């Protein structure tokens, strides 16, 4: 359905969490997010993924891949293999 584009794990009091959501709005990337400290399935997940500890967002493909704090455009490489556009 590639509704669930990428879901972005992350903590409110991330420092890199609106630096990251002002890149995607900016390319206009449509993205889905869930707190990390909420769901402690994703924490332990992007925990897991993360550098280390649980420090940096972490997105979760539609593919189920995850990218530990990625940039619009290292996210906009891989989001538009995934969905299609790209060919013809």
């Amino acid at each position: 359905m590639v509704t669930a584009a990428l879901t972005i794990y992350t903590t409110s009091w991330c420092g890199y969490c609106l630096r990251l959501k002002t890149a995607l709005t900016a390319n206009r990337i449509a993205y889905d997010e869930v707190d990390i400290e909420h769901n402690r399935a994703a924490a332990e997940f992007v925990g897991s993924v993360n550098g280390g500890n649980r420090t940096v967002p972490t997105v979760k493909f539609a593919d189920g891949s995850t990218l530990t704090n990625p940039s619009a455009d290292e996210v906009k490489a891989k989001l538009v293999k995934i969905a299609g556009l790209e060919h013809h």
